[PDB]
């Protein structure tokens, strides 16, 4: 009846609000075939393969262009910086909606109702529809699980229909990138998924919608982790994928607010999600004990290698480097509860994994440097590794998450700065990546830096200015190996560091030029690196 209103017909079996026990038994059903199948690991958690897609597909992301979105969305084709917000006609949207609704017609469907956003005043009431048990599990893990009371009066104001099993044969004619699609309609308030089974598309899809609606009513919407000390002091950690937001916010000395998506309104910082989505490549029990410990029944492992005897080879990246596990946030012992939110952040930390080996492990940023490095959104990676090559490859992703921005970067920078100023927050840049050794800084050294930021040690330290990037760096910090604080010390000579710094400075300078078409942007150039 109600499923019909969405266009899904002849649904025989409806599993509304599936329990964790039911999801466990659905995933291990021995008659499942293909990518629906789960296998039980010795840690008690079920592991699945997500299919050919093992990460987001930005090239398949489309947003319907209509009178509601025309003048507010950050469109990929309106010459305002590179992004993945590709415009979609309403007519083609109706075609994709027919593909997905027909695929889900005549099937057994899982329907998960959940919240995106910790606060009733700004949260989305999302209804997720799928025919794959582990997809419903993923959304039960990653979104906010309502109370029985909230379920009774649940009134969806966004529908996500996951049609991973269907594809679009009309895509060439329609000007699309492939037979797969991840599409959003703000008029009908719906997300459609076709071709990719990857659960991340639903998580980041609703993130992108929050990123669109929250700043339009004065609320920051942020790609960050967040935690809070006993005294109520809040830290947020920005950064691109793989830079350490989840690894480093899971800190037994802090209460976890969230690991990936947060808003910032008049009362403080608040988590969007009900779970965490940790990377498991090379996962070390000794280095990341709380994340490791979260891997138990009700956690959902993705694309890991599971041996015949049920043990996991966390080292094996053969399916993908992006091996993951999701778990409800209460699989972490020390968290904020029952509501994932706290006060205003006073520490704002930009994580970056600098494969060029130039940036210092830690530096406290000026106000202009904060805006400069927020708009720049830099990280890099050794792309040549499988070829035995050191191909440092830069990524500049505005606000440390341009793939999920629905508005222009400046709109996120503006509201972040307003929130920071009102709170007297301070910002820091942390290289969680490489130095002159050609190896990453150890997790142990990085946690000690984060400690030094949070407890005021770094603020009381004697500092000097790193040349070129003009970053204030400490001579020493409690519990941190002193040699690494100056990035020049791990090369044969400061001159060898300088050669790489000049290379990276020019990358930053070229990237930043697109923000200088305003007076404020051009004024920020002086805060960036100077040859
Ligand atoms: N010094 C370090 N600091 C943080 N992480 C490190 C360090 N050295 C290695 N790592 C590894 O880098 C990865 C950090 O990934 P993490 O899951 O924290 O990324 P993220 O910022 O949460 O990304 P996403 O937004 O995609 O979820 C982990 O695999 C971690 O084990
Ligand atoms: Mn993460
Ligand atoms: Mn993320």
């Amino acid at each position: 009846q109600e499923l019909e209103a969405y266009g899904i017909s002849d649904v025989h079996d409806i599993v509304y609000n599936p329990s964790y026990d039911l999801l466990y038994q659905e995933e291990l059903d021995p008659s499942l075939t293909g990518y629906e199948r789960g296998v039980l690991t010795n840690l008690g958690a079920v592991a699945v393969d997500t299919g050919i897609f093992t990460g987001q597909s930005p090239k398949d992301k489309y947003i319907v262009r209509d009178d509601t979105t025309r003048d507010t969305f950050w469109w990929a084709d309106k010459g305002k910086g590179k992004n993945d917000n590709k415009p979609l006609s309403p007519e083609t949207w109706q075609h994709l909606k027919g593909l997905v609704t027909r695929q889900l017609s005549g099937k057994r469907l899982f329907v998960v109702d959940a919240f995106c956003g910790a606060n009733p005043d700004t949260r989305l009431s999302v209804r997720f529809i799928t025919e794959v048990a582990w997809q419903a599990h993923f959304v039960k893990n990653m979104f906010i699980r309502p109370s029985d009371e909230e379920l009774a009066g649940f009134k969806p104001d966004f529908i996500v229909m996951n049609g991973a099993k269907c594809t679009n044969p009309q895509w060439k004619e329609q000007g699309l990138n492939s037979e797969n699609f991840v599409a959003f309609n703000l008029t009908e308030r719906m997300q459609l998924i076709g071709g990719t089974w990857y659960g991340g598309e639903m998580k980041k899809g609703m993130f992108s919608m929050m990123n669109y609606l929250l700043p339009l009513k004065g609320i920051a919407s942020m790609h960050c982790s967040a935690n809070v000390g006993e005294k109520g002091d809040v830290a947020v950690f920005f950064g691109l994928s793989g830079t350490g937001k989840t690894t480093l916010s899971t800190d037994p000395k802090r209460r976890l607010i969230g690991d990936d998506e947060h808003g910032w309104d008049d009362d403080g910082v608040f988590n969007f999600e009900g779970g965490c989505y940790a990377k498991t490549i090379k996962l070390s029990k000794e280095a990341e004990p709380e994340i490791y410990n979260a891997i138990r029944r009700d956690a959902l492992l993705e694309n890991v290698t599971v041996r015949e005897d049920g043990t996991i080879d966390f080292d094996d990246g053969s399916k993908t480097e992006n091996t993951r596990v999701s778990y409800p946030i209460y699989h972490i012992d020390n968290i904020v509860k029952p509501v994932s939110k706290a006060g205003h952040a006073t520490k704002v930390i930009f994580l970056t994994a600098d494969a060029f080996g130039v940036l210092p492990p830690v530096s406290r940023l000026t106000a202009d440097q904060t805006q400069y490095h927020f708009l720049s959104g830099f990280t890099a990676k050794l792309a040549g590794t499988e070829r035995g090559i050191t191909e440092p490859t830069p990524t500049f992703s505005a606000c440390f998450g341009a793939a999920f921005l629905s508005l222009h970067p400046t709109q996120y920078a503006e509201v972040l700065v307003k929130r920071m100023q009102a709170a007297g927050a301070q910002a820091y840049l942390v290289n969680t990546g490489w130095n002159g050794t050609g190896k990453r800084i150890s997790i142990k050294d990085t946690r000690a830096i984060i400690d030094a930021i949070l407890n005021g040690s770094l603020d009381n330290a004697e500092t000097f200015t790193l040349p070129m990037f003009n970053l204030a760096i400490p001579t020493e910090l409690p519990g941190v190996d002193t040699k690494i604080l100056d990035p020049r010390n791990t090369y044969a000579s400061p001159e060898q560091w300088q050669e790489k710094a000049e290379t990276l400075a020019k990358l930053f300078i070229d990237n930043f030029d697109k923000y200088t078409d305003t007076p404020a942007g051009a004024a920020l150039v002086a805060a960036g690196p100077k040859l």
